[PDB]
C-alpha cells in the first residue's frame, strides 16, 4: 500500500508560516501596531487631562507557539499580540480600558473595533488582536484579560483570570525534538482542514491546539537494529482525529428539545474554560460529521495502492495545496 509520508511533509512546507521570532514581516506589522498605540494614546489622554497609560507588550498566539498556517486565498493572518496596561483593574470598567485602545487605533488601518476577548484592528490581508490586561502588581497579583464589549450587560463585563504564558510554555513543553515538530505539523494540518471545509462555525484554532495538547500521540517507529526513526504523520492524525471524535458527548439541551454532540476541551491553564463553549449544537454536530469524514479518508489514505488514490482522498478534505501525484 502506497504511503504518504512525504506528501504530508511537502503539504507542511506549503502550508506552514514562520514564527514571530523567525518572521520579519510579521514582527514589523506587530511593532507598526504596538507603536500606533503608543502614539494614539498620547492623543486621547491629552485630551482627558491625564497621563497616558504604559503598557508592556508580549506575543500570543499560534505565531508564538509555531503553530501558523498560511491563508487560504481571500483568508487574513490572524497578528495575536497582548498588552499589559500599568492600570489597576479594581478602579476601571474592562471595555471602558479596550475603549482607550479602540481610540488611539482609530485611525490606523480600517480602524479596530471592540470584541468580546479583544480589540481586533484590520489592514489589508490580515488583523490584529490585542488582548488587554490590567498590571499584576496594581491588581493583586493575577493577571486578567478585559473581557466584554461595547452592548454587553454588566455581569459579562469583567476581569478574567488569564495565563497565556503558561498556556504557551505548554504547547512548546509537551514534547521536544522531531516529536515536538509532529505535534506542531498536526495542529497546522487541522488548521487548514479547518480553513477548507469550514466557512470563514469554524473549530478555533485554540481548539484544536488544546485538544492536541490533551490527546496527540506521536506516531513514529524506531528500527530494532539501526534505531533510524522515520514518522508517520497520517497514523498521528489517525488516532489523534479518533480520541477527538471518541470524547464527543451527547448533550441535551431543553430550550431545542433535543441533544447534540459535543466536544468539551478545558484549557489547560487559567481559566480552565470550555474552549469550544462557543460553538452551538448544531455547529458541534456539524463539526463532528466534519470530523469523522476526516477519519475515514485518512483510514482509505492507509489502504490504496497507488499513490494517486491515497493523496486524491486527503485532498478532499485538506484541500488543493494537498499535492496528488498524477496517475
Ligand atoms: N476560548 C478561549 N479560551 C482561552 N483562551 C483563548 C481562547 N481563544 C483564544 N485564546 C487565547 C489563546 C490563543 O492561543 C490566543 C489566540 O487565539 P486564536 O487566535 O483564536 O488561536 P491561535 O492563535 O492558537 O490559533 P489560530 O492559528 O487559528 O489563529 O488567545
Ligand atoms: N481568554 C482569551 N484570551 C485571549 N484571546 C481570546 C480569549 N478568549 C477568546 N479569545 C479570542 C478568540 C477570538 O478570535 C477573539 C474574540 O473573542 P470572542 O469571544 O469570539 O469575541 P466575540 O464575542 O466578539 O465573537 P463574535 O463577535 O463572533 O460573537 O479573541
Ligand atoms: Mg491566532
Ligand atoms: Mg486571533
Amino acid at each position: 500500500m502506497a504511503p504518504v509520508q512525504k506528501q504530508f511533509r511537502e503539504f507542511h512546507d506549503r502550508i506552514k508560516l514562520a514564527q514571530y521570532d523567525e518572521n520579519q514581516t510579521l514582527r514589523d506589522e506587530r511593532d507598526a501596531v504596538l507603536t500606533a498605540v503608543r502614539e494614539g494614546l498620547k492623543k486621547v489622554f491629552a485630551d482627558r487631562g491625564e497621563a497616558a497609560p504604559t503598557f508592556t507588550p508580549f506575543n500570543q498566539g499560534s505565531y508564538a507557539m509555531n503553530t501558523g498556517v498560511k491563508p487560504l486565498e481571500g483568508g487574513e493572518y490572524d497578528i495575536d499580540v497582548g498588552i499589559i496596561l500599568n492600570i489597576a483593574k479594581d478602579d476601571h470598567d474592562p471595555v471602558e480600558v479596550k475603549k482607550w485602545i479602540r481610540d488611539a487605533l482609530k485611525d490606523y488601518g480600517n480602524g479596530a473595533e471592540i470584541r468580546r476577548s479583544c480589540v481586533t484592528v484590520f489592514k489589508p490581508g490580515y488583523h490584529v488582536d490585542l488582548a488587554v490586561y490590567a498590571d499584576p502588581e496594581l491588581s493583586g497579583g493575577t493577571l486578567c484579560i478585559a473581557k466584554g464589549k461595547e452592548n454587553s450587560g454588566d455581569e459579562h463585563r469583567l476581569w478574567q483570570i488569564s495565563d497565556p504564558q503558561g498556556f504557551q510554555d505548554r504547547i512548546a513543553s509537551k514534547l521536544s525534538g522531531d516529536d515536538a515538530a509532529q505535534f506542531r505539523r498536526c495542529i497546522r494540518y487541522l488548521k487548514r482542514w479547518r480553513d477548507f471545509r469550514f466557512s470563514s462555525a469554524a473549530p478555533l484554532g485554540i481548539g484544536l491546539t488544546a485538544a492536541a495538547y490533551w490527546w496527540f500521540q506521536v506516531s513514529k517507529r524506531t528500527d530494532p537494529v539501526s534505531q533510524n526513526v522515520t514518522y508517520d504523520d497520517r497514523d498521528a492524525l489517525e488516532q489523534f482525529v479518533q480520541t477527538m471524535l471518541d470524547n464527543f458527548h451527547d448533550t441535551w439541551d431543553s430550550k431545542d428539545q433535543r441533544s447534540y454532540p459535543r466536544l468539551t476541551v478545558e484549557l489547560p491553564v487559567q481559566p480552565y474554560n470550555d474552549v469550544f463553549e462557543k460553538m452551538t449544537g448544531m455547529q458541534m454536530e456539524s463539526f463532528k460529521s466534519k470530523l469523522q469524514a476526516l477519519l475515514n479518508a485518512l483510514k482509505t489514505a492507509k489502504s490504496r495502492l497507488e499513490l494517486h488514490d491515497a493523496c486524491k482522498a486527503l485532498a478532499d478534505h485538506f484541500g488543493s495545496e494537498f499535492p496528488v501525484p498524477e496517475k
